[PDB]
Formats: C-alpha cells, sequence, structure tokens
C-alpha cells in the first residue's frame, strides 16, 4: 500500500480540505487551519507531500517525524498546521484499512459520550440571550461567548464596565442554570486585565479564555493567583514545549489544544497525556470544519481528562453522514464509520473549490492590533 | 563633519539646555535632568565633551559607548543624565543632516498619533476637579494626580483615609468617563502600603505610581499580588540592569523610563524593546522641557508597546514651532521638522541663561525624608 | 506618500532566494530570506505578506514589520520569520537609498571601524582541513569554524567520540594556539554522549562548541556549560526574541548567533543584540551564505557593541550577483563598513533574472535502525 | 551648637583630591574622594553637597550622611558616593578630634591589634615583578597583588590566555608556596575566555582572581565560582550596600573588596563589612592610593572582625602630605592602629595648598576593530 497523490481544496468559508489517495483506492481526508495564510499553508502541504508519495501510509509515526524534523527546522504555525492536516488523513486511511473508527486504534473508548459547548454570537446582549435560549430548548447548558461587547480593545474603565454590564445582563437571564465561558481574544490591555477579571467574578463565567497575549507563561500564573475564575488557553500553541511551559508555570485551568494546528492526532494525544500530569482540564479547541471536529472527537474519546468539546453550530454541507454528529443533551456520540468517521462528499468538494475568494485591525492611534477572529 | 563646541544653559525653571555645534553649522539640542544637582550635571556634560570635540557626531553609538564605559565607572544618576542630554543632541544633528525626523532613522512610524495624559494639581479636591474639567473640555480623559492630599508622609490610618477621601471626591465628579493615575512619590510608609492600595481600589485609578521606595524589586511583586491596580514605576532607574531586575521580578504593569535620565534615545529605544519581552505597558516619563518631550515622542512613535505619554501642560517659551506639539483629543502628532523637531529660540535661550537662581524635607521626628517633587 | 508597487522573488542556483521590493519613485530595495529546504513555502509566504505592503509607505518599517508579524495570523515560526526577514532587509535598503546613506548610519552610526570575520573551512580528512586553513591563514585569517564530525551521522558511541576528537587533535597539532577554531556539531550528538565529547575536546581548546545537542529545554545548555570551560554557541534555530530571552535567562550559552535571514531581519536583530548586552554573552550573527543578507549582518555588527565575530562564506561564489565586489573585500580577516546607500549591495538584476529562469528545486537522512535523523545543515 | 563653616577641595598631583572641612571651633577634618577620571564632576558634587553642611552640626554624621544620600536628589552612583565618602571621612575626623580619640574607638574599639597588609607589585616582564616582590619580601611581605595581564588589552585568545598563564607560572616558580599573590584582571577577559583562563591558573594557585569579567548579572560570578577552586574577588565597582547585598546573595565571590572612597565612606563601609559577616566571605577593602582614605580603611579594618587583608600602595610617595609618617609604618607586612585623634593623619596643609596651585587635569583605549574598551584601572 502506497500514497499516490495529495490534493488540496480551498472551500467557500475559511476552510481547506486535503485528500490523500492510495494505490489500494483508500482515501483519507484532513483539514488544516488556514485562517489568514491560506496560500502558504497550501504550499507547505505540497512541499511535505514529497515525503509521502510512494510511502506506506501505515507508518504514521515515521511520516509524522519526517515532516516535523527531518528536512527543515521544527515547525511553527504554518508547518504544524500542514502536518496536522496530513496526519488526520493518514489516520483516516489507517482506520479505513482496518475497518474501525480511529479511537479504536488508540486503545478504545474511555467514555460513552462527550460533553459539548457551542459558541453563541449577537450584536446586542438581548441577541446573545435569545440564541442561548434557543440552544437551551435544544438541550445545551454550556456556551462560549465573546467577552468583547464591541470591536476593538479593552482599554478603559468605561470599556471594562460596558463589557461587564453585557455579561451581567446575560447572566441575569439564566442564573446558574446555564454555564458560559468568556473569550476575550487577548484584546484586553495589561493594566485592565486584573480589574476586568475581578469585575466579572460575581457573574461567574465557566472560564476566561485568553485575557491577554502572554509573552511569558508567568503572567497566567500571576493572573490566576488573583482570581477564582479558571483561565483557559492553548489555541495559539503548536509545540509540545509551548504547552509544557504553560502547564509548568500553572495558572491555566483549562487547556485548549487545536487538533488542526498543534500537529494533529499523533501530537494531540500526547498533549492530552501530558495535561494529565498537571491538575488541568482538557477542552480541545475546534470551531472549524467537520474533518477537524471528528479528529477532536477521537482525542476526546481516548483521553480521560477531556471534559468539554467546542463546536461551531456550516460543517454539515460536505458531510454525508450528518446524523453521526447529532447532539442530545449537549452530548456527542463517538464516530461510527471507519477512519475519522466522516463521509466526505468529494464531488461537492471538487465543484466548490473552483470558486476561490482577512483585513488589518488597527487601534485609534494607528498602531497595528494583534490578530483576532470575526 | 566634526563637533566643535558644547555649551550649557541654565534656564529660569529647573531646566538646563545643552547645545552641540558642528563645523558644518548644524546645531543639536539636548536636555538633561538636573533637578537638584545642577552644577554637578553641568560639570559632567563638560567633562564628557572631551570625548566629543573633533569627533564625527554621526557615530552616536560609538560616542554613547565611549561616554558610558570607556573613561570611568559606568554612570549613575549624574552621568546618565549628562549622557542623555548629549545623546539627544547627536540625534538632533543626525536627523538635521539627513533632513528627516528622528523616528524616521529608527525604522519609521509604528503609529499615526500618540495618546497623552497630563498632570493636574490643586490644593483642595475641588481645585483638582476644576482643572480636570477644564482639560476635559479641551479633549483630555487621561490624567495624573498626586496621591498625597498634603505635604509629607502617609503614616497613619487617618492619613490613609484622608488621601482616599480626596480620591473618592475626585472620582465621584466623573465616574468612569475619565481615567487618572495616582503618584505617591514613594511617600507611603511600608506598613501602610497595602491598606492604602486596598482602600483606593473601589475608586479604580489607572495606576499607582511609586507607592514605596523599593530596595528589592520583590516588593513590587508582593504589592501587585495583593491588588488588581497596576503599579507604575521607572523614573528612578538609569541602567538597563535596573529595568531588567524590575521587569523579571514582575509586579510593575506600566514602565516609566525617563529619556532625560536613562541614557537618552540610544538607550530608551533598547529599554522599550526589552519591555516588549515582558507583559508590560510602556509610558515614558517626561515632565520636563520641550527638547526632552520631543525625544520621548520619537521613542513613542517607533515602539509598538508605548501606550501613554506624560506631558506637563511652560515648555512653549523656547520653541518657535509650538503648533507641532498641539493636542487633539489628548493625542499628539509625530514631530515634523528634521532632527528632534524642535525649533529652539537660541537668542531667547542665551539671554535668559544670564539670570541663574531645592530645600530639605524632614519628618516630625527630625529625620531626613526621601526626595520628592513640588 | 511614496508607495510600494511590487514584490518579486527569484530562486537562484546555490539554493538562494533574492527578494526585490519596488516603489513608485523608482527606488528599489533587495532582501534575502533563507530558504534551505522549504523554498516554495517561504516564497508563498513572501507573496502573501506583500498584501500588507502594496500601496503602503515603505518608510513605516516598524508599522509594516508589526503588521507582517502579528496582524493577520498567529505569530512567528521558521517560515514567516524568514519571509519577514527578507522583506525587512529590502525595506531598510529602500530607506537608506532614499536618505542617501548606509543602513548603519540610520541605526545610530558606527560603533566600530571594522568587523572581525571568520570563515567555515571544510574537508573530509584533517589534512584537507589543515591545508584549507593554511590557505586562508596566508590571507591573514586566524579564526575559523569547522564541523565537529568527519562525516554525516550522529555521535552516539565512544568510538565516534574518539574519532571526532582525534580529527580535532590532529588539526590542532598543525597550529597550536596560533589559530582559533569553533566546532559546529549541528545537534548531531546523543545527549548521553554530549558531556564526554565536550570534556574530551577541552585540551584542544576550541573557541566554541556550536549546537552540541538540540535542546528541548533551555536548562539543557546550562547543565552542559556547568560541566565545561568551553563556550557553548547557539542561536541559528531561534526565530523570535522571546526564544532568545529564554535561552539567555537560563544561562549556559556564551556566544549568541542570531540569523538575520531567519530571526525577523535587521529590525528584530538589532533588538536581539541589545537584549544580549544585558547578559554576559558575546554576539556573533549566524550569517547566511548570500551577499544581501551578509550586508544586513554587517549593519547589525557595525551598530552593536557586543558583536565580536562575524561568520561568512567566501571562496569566488558569493560575489557573483554583486557588482561592487571590492566593498566586501577582507584585510587581515576584517571587513569594512558597507559604503553604498542602503544595504550597500549593487545587485546585478539582469544576471539575477537570467539565472532565475534556470533554477530547479529535500535530503532526508536516516539512522541505521531506519528512523529519521533530525535535520542538519549538511544537506 | 558647633557649626561647619567651609568645605575646600584640593586637586593634587598623583591625581588625588583632598577635602578640608572646617568648623567654627577651629576643628578641621580631612577627607579623600577618589576622582580618577572625572575630577571636575566629583569636585562639583562635593561643593553642591556642602549646601547641606554649612551651618550644620558636624556631630550629626548619620543625619548629614542621609541628607547627602537621599534628601535632595536620586540616590547613589559613582559620582555622588565618592563625594559623600570624602565628606564622611572628614566628618568622622572632626568627631574623633573633638572627643580626643581615634575613629576606631568611637566605632566600638579594636577588634584586633594589627592589620595584615599586602601591596600591588608591577613590572612589564616577570623578571621585574619577581625582583620587586623579592625587594618587598626582604622587608617582611609575603602577600602581594599583581595584574593578570602583561600589558593593556583584552584576553580573547588562547594565545593571550597562554601568555598570561606563562607569566604567572614563571612568577610562581621563583617562590613556590612561600608567597601568596592575587591576580587582578580589571574585567579585561572576554566571557568566552573566562573559564579557560581561570582553569589554566589553578595549578599556580593565586590567592584570588580579582574582577575576571565585568558581571552584568550577579549570577555570573556564581557560575564562574562553581567551575573553580580559586576565590573570586570583587567590590571596587560597587557603590551601594544594596549592590553588595545582591552579589553576596548570588554567591560566587569569596573576597569582598569595598572601596572606602567610593562606597559612601566609613559610615556605609562599616555596615557593608557587617553585612558580609552573615555570608561566608572574607573582607579586604579596596583602598585608594591616598593616605587620608588609607586611614579611613584602617579604622574599618580595626573594628570589623571579618576584615582579613588590606591593600596599600607604598613606595615613598603616599607619605608626602603626611607629617606623622611613622604612624603608617609597616612591620612584617602589618600596620598598627592609627594613633592620633580622628583619622590619625597630620596633614601638611601648607604643602597641600602649595601643590594645589600647580596641578593640571581621560585615556580612552580601543580594540583593534576600533570600538571602545571598557575602562580599566591601568589608565
Ligand atoms: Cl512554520
Ligand atoms: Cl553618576
Ligand atoms: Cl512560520
Ligand atoms: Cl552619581
Ligand atoms: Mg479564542
Ligand atoms: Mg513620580
Ligand atoms: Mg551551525
Ligand atoms: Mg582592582
Amino acid at each position: 500500500v502506497k500514497i499516490t497523490r495529495l490534493t488540496t481544496y480551498r472551500l467557500p468559508p475559511r476552510w481547506m480540505f486535503l485528500k490523500v489517495e492510495t494505490d489500494e483506492g483508500v482515501t483519507g481526508w484532513g483539514e488544516p487551519v488556514i485562517e489568514g495564510r491560506a496560500r502558504t499553508v497550501e504550499a507547505a502541504v505540497h512541499e511535505l507531500s514529497d515525503y509521502l508519495i510512494g510511502q506506506d501510509p501505515s507508518r504514521i509515526n515515521d511520516l509524522w517525524q519526517t515532516m516535523y524534523r527531518a528536512g527543515f527546522y521544527r515547525g511553527g504555525p504554518i508547518l504544524m498546521s500542514a502536518i496536522a492536516g496530513i496526519d488526520q488523513a493518514l489516520w483516516d486511511i489507517k482506520g479505513k484499512v482496518l475497518g474501525v473508527p480511529v479511537y479504536e486504534l488508540l486503545g478504545g473508548l474511555v467514555r460513552d459520550k462527550m460533553r459539548t459547548y457551542s459558541w453563541v454570537g449577537g450584536d446586542r446582549p438581548a441577541d446573545v440571550i435569545a440564541g442561548m435560549k434557543a440552544l437551551q430548548a435544544g438541550g445545551f447548558d454550556h456556551f462560549k461567548l465573546n467577552g468583547c461587547e464591541e470591536m476593538g480593545i479593552i482599554d478603559t474603565s468605561r470599556a471594562v464596565d460596558a463589557a461587564v454590564a453585557r455579561v451581567a445582563e446575560i447572566r441575569s437571564a439564566f442564573g446558574n442554570t446555564v454555564e458560559f465561558g468568556l473569550d476575550f481574544h487577548g484584546r484586553v490591555s495589561a493594566p485592565m486585565a486584573k480589574v476586568l477579571i475581578k469585575e466579572l467574578e460575581p457573574y461567574r463565567p465557566l472560564f476566561i479564555e485568553e485575557p491577554v497575549l502572554a509573552e511569558q507563561a508567568e503572567t497566567y500564573a500571576r493572573l490566576a493567583a488573583h482570581t477564582h475564575l479558571p483561565i483557559a488557553a492553548g489555541e495559539r500553541m503548536f509545540s509540545r514545549f509551548d504547552f509544557k511551559r504553560v502547564l509548568e508555570a500553572g495558572g491555566v485551568s483549562i487547556l485548549q489544544p487545536d487538533l488542526s494546528h498543534a500537529g494533529g492526532i499523533t501530537e494531540c494525544v500526547k498533549i492530552a497525556a501530558m495535561a494529565e500530569a498537571y491538575d488541568v482540564a482538557l477542552a480541545p479547541h475546534c470551531p472549524l470544519g467537520p474533518i477537524a471536529l471528528a479528529a477532536c472527537l477521537h482525542v476526546d474519546f481516548v483521553s480521560w481528562n477531556a471534559t468539554l468539546q467546542e463546536q461551531s453550530m456550516e460543517l454539515l454541507d460536505y458531510v454525508r453522514n450528518k446524523a453521526d454528529f447529532a447532539l442530545e443533551g449537549g452530548y456527542i456520540r463517538p464516530p461510527r464509520l471507519p477512519g475519522l468517521g466522516v463521509d466526505i462528499d468529494e464531488a461537492l468538494v471538487i465543484e466548490r473549490s473552483k470558486e476561490a475568494p482577512n483585513p488589518v485591525w488597527r487601534h485609534a492611534d494607528g498602531s497595528v492590533a494583534e490578530w483576532a477572529e470575526n
């Protein structure tokens, strides 16, 4: 069995799918993070395919290590994202060849179902409430909201108060019936960080995600020593050494490794087991497509320390087996089909790739602002 | 091109200007810190001019290093202040020779405008409010006030309460509409430090500047671990090693390097870039004259991590290009003219130097009190 | 305002990539990213970063650097920082030509008059290395860099330690203390064999041991250095200032070697050099093989007081795309400051284009057991 | 109350500055700031600090010391602490004369009967150094200080390491373990060459290695000391007690050498010596060349139990402005306690004035590459 071809497909949202074909006619699918540097990531995939074409896809460990360390410097945001997509597809192949879901190869189930939380948006606080009340009747009680009331940076007491007032209004609609985490995207100024966290404390969010962009992991420990609220982080980390430093410093209660960024299944299973050695909950980050979500589920269903799973609900378009990702009580069931358990509509992928379409945010003073999402 | 002459000029407030002349007729201006030891600083300048006369002013790096390390022990408060003034003038020369503002030589703009805050005084709390309300209609919303209600030391609960009552009355006049930082000048006793900071917390100042005079940088970290309020410091630091120790200990959210004290542009650009490596905002300290303010602006407009700029508004007297330092919305624009962007009235400098004029504060017990400002 | 119009890349024969940034006032800057091994990815990175550049004023290098670094994506890494490094070199080249001066003049002027260089010497046998060293020595050189291992492969046996030492011993016998050499091991020593190799190399007094192991933790270098009197050199695998700070905070590295074509260019490397000054370390920039990036290195050396040595690769081959070859001539192992405005390279653009037409494109080395060896410069 | 009337400074020929503090009861004290290299700045500092002194009671030395140190300006630094040191010496001189006793009597009395001295020996060649050492040895000396390097310049090569060692080796052969010598390197060793030089000096057993490198971080000394059995001496570049505490907290310095003319005078140096006692360190004050400041050193030695050695520079030249020369005579390398009230110096004021009329006024040394070398005592 040998790898024959790699193809990438840019798709209408901020998605890229890749397809690994083999001489046995077994096809794997992976999904890299691209938001922002789509053409670079695409080039990385095709450069790394030199190490794959005519190799046995079953040696995932060998292929992972070759891509990561054998031909270049160790990967950062671009290469680790490319390696992640390829890794996902090799696992898809392996599970298809052996006729079982990926979690079965990785020791089998450690749980029967997995708790999920959803991201909820809205321009007004009333809009956010409405969306949460909709998903609540659907069966959810765990949510993730943007902490930022408006677009920009939290600079002033006035900006802190407005952000807290929004959170207050949202909390008063539910009390302790629902849980929500707040993601600030690192868009809080260093002087405001501690006062904001303190002002949110009465309204008790489940976590605070990325209050600031840390240069040293000591600042998360310094922030956490001030608050009862759990600090969540991990989406901007790729190396195992990024995670180890964050975990050894402490101050991060909830770790959020992205499957599509941190080197894939091969690597995220290791990050999960490293997280166990510290007193830290695991909540794998994935708001991407269906291939990457499925990849996350396989890590969730083998790692005992995984507690919550992020999903963005769209990703039902390119998948034929939509019912496998149905949610009851805010819980997802294990993938059912061999490999990653996603039946990809290859034809609908091919046709929509034929059409191919992020701005710079700046402060008032004109200075460039650190990257966030929409 | 060669340096021909250095002249110092003592001026009516607590200011000294220096003037570096060249054989091409290109003149640079610098401004050292002197408050207090004016004759010593003046002597330092003229002793260091032995390393300058007949040298190419373009080798600022060489001249800086020669002054700092080649003929004596490494500088403290006096020599670093002298070096700072000379450094500013060599940068003024260089920018004049190449016909561009200083920030252009240092990589160009990282921002379009710079946020400023002003110092506001007043004997009564009502006077302080009035001055703030005046500048607010002018366009300001960021201020810096003395924390000390009266002249002396914060020793007692009665002294803490009076200082907090003053701050309370000021805050109630504005709410969260304006921001203000409190400068205590290190005039709080070590037992009172923590209770005062805690009592000010409801009224949420933007920062607390120099609550105590630290002997070890561990005490700022110990103070900051107790409070949500940001600790600002840096005006009493000269060496890069003073700043590094403060930054590595943590507990200082806002760094305040003085351009006219910490070795000038050559050195403060380095302090700025070092501050980036820690999670610390930069607010360069300058309440002096127009040459030093201009020098600060050039550091602000090249360093991404600079957030607020102190200005004392007088310094419009000796400058012919007053409109270049106009403030809209509490924002300053980049310097426009070559060099530092200050057109110095040399004649008005020369004539007012012909007339040349700080007391010891003591506690009740007779003991000498650590230096502060008026 | 002056506006950037176009970025163009040129893959060239000794696996180099040249970058050309054009402006609408006819002023052109040149940059050089290092591409070894991932040429197409870096090329794609350069063109994607150009989106933040076309139509913008090239004089705002700080703004543009920050925009490329943090605005549209996650920070840093070996691909993006190499791309940013090349753009940075060209932007500063523009700034110097506009203001009619070399880059070092903008960065505060000269801190020295000339810069000590050293070169890498090769050869399979010690006799060859000696001869090459003597050939350069007659031309005034007395500082050198060598590979620590005779051929490709990991040092994981006493036999391999002994053979590496014997080679170095024989090289040392021909010169005594009359020359200095550093030894680069490219991280190809097993962590069990590291301390014994280092110890066995002590009587032969190399100036440094560069990259003995690939350190996962920063404390690794500090533990090696506490065992030996020999200086440890590192830096080429570090891409952000914050990677450099960590290693400097741990101690154990005596000589820091930032790459100008990898660690974000002049803008970031002047800050790295400044950061290193607050530690007891010597600075010796890991300079890439090409001339544009060599020029970038020199500008950093001529403004950083703590810069002591400068690696370069001269033959007869580096000076082919450069018309002003005499500006980079060496006397007594020293290079003069760049003379022409900007980076100080007059680039033969017509040769660059000519040879970009004829340039084609990953050597993966494996241990005897079949597992991949971590990548080395030997490729 | 008794009032200070006047301060007067006197620049004198071997680049010394004497300070004279007068009172309205006719009691005069003498002090000595070290000025090397910034004479006019320190002179101006002394006269500006006099503003806090004129009209004040000289007996309140603690109040006055604190006033000069913290009241009117930012603290400390090499200029102000040297000026404060000179004023402190004179104030205590006043106090001792008023109470009719030596300074050590005020500071708790004698802790020893005599103080072990050592002297610096010079000479370009080892043969000269040996001869000078033998000349002092015949006079009962057995402890010495030498410069570690043959001439001015940085040790940055194996060749320079080897030559420095060979010199020390040859000096050691003439004596064996019969004499002790320390080696001062004045911070003129590159941080890569530091550990190898120190290691190569171990068989020749110097009593200490003084200032091998200029430590940016305090951890530098601790890292050097963990490699060697040789004691590291430091202290001359430290001006505040808090600089001393940091270095002592880091460890790695076995012998602390505070300068009495630089670190705030007697008032601060007795506290520095007290602070050092709580660490496993020997105290050996870096005494300046002049006699007034030498007297100040002795008073600290004769009250501090942890003071072990005392550096002095005797010919034939130190004793010129001192009338009571026999009070500072040496027997077997030992000095007796000062005998006269105050600091114990009878100052020939009329010679001081005479020679102050005829005294004129910065040697900047550069590396081969043209950059400035960090300042050394050799100037
Ligand atoms: Cl990467
Ligand atoms: Cl000073
Ligand atoms: Cl990257
Ligand atoms: Cl000083
Ligand atoms: Mg997030
Ligand atoms: Mg202040
Ligand atoms: Mg190398
Ligand atoms: Mg000495």
